[PDB]
């Protein structure tokens, strides 16, 4: 009555250019709760710009965003309120409860 | 009554060039919740912007946004409001309770 | 009495260029719940813009985008909200109860 | 009486060039529940934009968006209220309960 | 009655250029739990911005935002309140309680 | 028994481009006389000539006038003769001449 | 008994871009004569003249005028001729004699 | 029995850009008077000459004028004769001669 | 029994950019008289004269005005002859003469 | 039984470029008067002169005039003859002149 | 049996200007052949071109010949083939054979 | 039986001034025989070409020949093939054969 | 039986100006054979080229040939091939064979 | 049975001037053959070329032949060939074979 | 039998000014042949090229050839090749062969 987990990477010519959050041979468990969060951004990934030019002869205002993955003007809340009473978030990877 | 888990990966040409959250053999048990969250974002993957040009005479405004992808002006709440009595959350990957 | 679970990625040839989210020999179980969440955002995979020109000769305003994926202007809400007394989520991968 | 799942991916000329979400040889048990969220958002895969001109000569107002996929002007909402008594969601992947 | 977990990473030619949270044999437990948080940023990997001009001849304001992944003017909260009583965080990796 | 006058100009967006002789909010008097005058000329205004070619291959005189607004050749005369006794020209804005 | 006269300007956004003469709150009187004048001229206002081409190969004489605004050849006299007695000439703003 | 006159200018955002005897809060009395006068001239404001060439092969004579706005080519007078006796121009601004 | 005048310039923003003869408050008397002048010129304001290529290969004579504003070839007089007896001018800004 | 006059030009944020005779809160007289008088000349503000080329191959005469404003060949004359008796000029910017 | 020739020029005043192949007095044999010859030329003999003028404007192409005797553009072939058996030119001058 | 041949040529006054192949008195045999030959020329005697002119103004390509006598532009062959058998040309002045 | 043959030059006054294979009394005998020849050129006797003018404003190709006696842009072969089997050419002057 | 010839030119004024291949009493055999040969070339005899004047002003090519006798631009070819058996040319002056 | 020549030249006024291959009183045999040969050339006898004068003011490329006999641009050949067997050449003054 025992647990085994392993993992194995045996590679011969291995490329991992540009990338994020891979898993080439694993053995998670990995529970995991959010209450109250927030994520806001840009990523780019083997981007090019080439070439920009803007001008501006005689006005009042001008605004420009030009990158590969613009993100502007957001306004955003994340909450979780508890003002009664109980709340479980349980978030378990796997569980093993056996007898004999 | 035991638990077991791998994961292989052999490999002899790999390529990932841009890529994001890829599984090239693993095993999971992966339990997650989430009450109030919110994601904002722009990504782009070999994205291309190649020659851009704004000009502006005479004006009293002007906004642009050129990039490969782009978001702009949200406004987004995102909550969970228990104010009575009881919330519960189990989220679990996998339950072995077995007797004998 | 037990549990047995593995993925193998035996690969002579991979490429996996522009991707998300992708699986290639896995054993998962899984669980997950969301009470109130929120996605917004522009993707954009082997986008290409090539060539943008905007004038404004004599204007009071003047709004663009041009991005290969564009979001404007959203306004989301989204909530759970248990004012009262009760709420459960299970979200279980599997479950493996047997007796003998 | 036991649970077994694995999967291979064996493989000699593999391209996945722009892809979401794509399994080559899984074994899955995928329990998921969602109350109240909300996506919004454009992808684009292989897009092109060439060759764009927006000009004003005299105006008081002109707005463009021409990107490959564009989404604009939204108001969502997106909840689940139990303010009495009573709310359960299972979600469950899979089951295995027997007896000998 | 034990618990055993390893990892190898047996490699010939191993590149990882521009990665990030890469994972090439591993074994986790993982357990993770997060009330009140927030991510704002932008990421770029093998990015380009190759000529770059902006003018101003004769006004009174002028912005601009040139960069690859660009985030600007953003807004956001993130918390957790409990105000009235009880709030549990279990997050756990893998339990393994079984008995003889 | 006073005289009393005035011009207000509250102005929020106000735009005069290419004008001549505008009042806007004003009091006058304004008298005026005139004997012997003369005007010649050409105005334009928001005029725009684009692309004029005039060629002469073998000839003795070629006269040409291409603009906006042209005047040629005139021969005009303006006069006033008193040889005799006696002119008188009042031109008087506004009189106010009241007893009691 | 007395005389009162203002002239006020409160102004936000004023713009006045290629004007002659203009009010925006006064208070005149403005008494003027004339007995011999001339004026001759010729004026323009956002006028624009682009691309003028005049070519001569073999000729004895060859004129051209092409402005946006053209006045060629006149022949013009402006003249008050008082040989006998008397001339008056009152051009008077207002006027104001009043008794009790 | 007395005389007020003033001129206010408040102003936030002033633009006076190209123009010419403009007033903008006054109070004048402007009493003026011409015997004999005479303008002669050509004037111009936002005016634009992009582009002229002219040629000349084998000739005799060529003349040219090309600018925005062009006089050319006047003969003018301007007089007044008194040869007699008694001649008089008043040009008053404004009287007020009261009594009491 | 008294005069008064006075002229405020309150300015927050002011631009006067290429302006002749401006008044921003003012309270003026203004008494002239011209017997015989002249004036002759010509003003440019915000010209731009762009590219200008003349050539002659084998001529006589070419002349050439290519500038925003040109005056050429004129030939005035201006004058006031007074040979017999009796000239008067008054051009009076305002007069008060009042009893009591 | 006085005069008062004055001037105020509080400021915050003053501009004044390229410009000619300009008053911003003052308080004048201003009596003038001219007998014979002669203006000639040329005034230009914020003018540009770019890329001028002229060329003469074989020629007996060739002239050239391309500034932004220009003039030539005028011949003026301007007179004022008092060959008999009687010649008076006021030119009085205000008289107050009361009894009591 | 002899053979006997002579030519005699006795000759006064003899001439012989501008001439070819003249005999004045002679005694031939003259025996010829020619199987294949070609004459191709031009002869003048006291010849005169005075006065040639010849213009091009403006063209494309343009020949011209003008000689006393012109030959342009020939093609010709001159040819004695024998392929079989069998040729035979006699071309004899005189023959004498004469027995006794 | 003998052979006898003389050429005599006195002369008083001889005048050859531009000739050729002249004979004046000669006694000749002259065999000869040409296979394949080729005769290409101009001659002239005597000639004058006086004044000429040409004169290309604007032209792609202008040819001109104007001597006495030209020949352009030819193509000439002249052969004799004898590709079987057998073939003579004999080619004989004069035979003497005679017997007694 | 023998050959005899004499010329005589009896002359008093000889003029041979501009000539070319002249005979004035000669014997000959003369054979002459030719195979393949080819004469190509020009001749000018008591030529005269008296005034010449040629010129070339602005051209892309003049060519010009003048001279009394020309001769351009031939092509010519002359040949005589015998391939097979036999060629005789006697070309004889004179033949004396008699017997007695 | 012999052989005699002979040549006198017993000669008083004589006067060859420009002259070529001239026989003034002469006793020729001349035997002669010729395979294969090519004259090129040009001659002239008391020729003159007085006043040329050639002028190119712009051009790309200007090619001029003008002397008294021109060749230009000849492609000649002349030649025999014997590839079989067999070829003879005599070309014998004169023969004399006679018996008794 | 026997052979005799002689050639005789008494003279008095000789004169031979400008020649080439003149015989005054000869005797010849003259046998001659020749298989390949080429001449070119030019000759002049008695030219006179007086007065010549060629410019060249802007041009890419200008020849000239001028002079009183000129040959250009020529392209010969000439040859005689026996390549299969047999080929004379006789080529005889005269022959004398008699018996008794």
């Amino acid at each position: 009555m025992d647990v085994f987990m392993k993992g194995l990477s045996k590679a011969k010519e291995g490329v991992v250019a540009a990338a994020e959050k891979t898993k080439q041979g694993v053995a998670e468990a990995a529970g995991k709760t959010k209450e109250g969060v927030l994520y806001v951004g840009s990523k780019t990934k083997e981007g090019v710009v080439h070439g920009v030019a803007t001008v501006a002869e005689k006005t009042k205002e001008q605004v420009t965003n030009v990158g590969g993955a613009v993100v502007t003007g957001v306004t955003a809340v994340a909450q979780k309120t508890v003002e009664g009473a109980g709340s479980i978030a349980a978030a378990t990877g796997f569980v093993k409860k056996d007898q004999l």
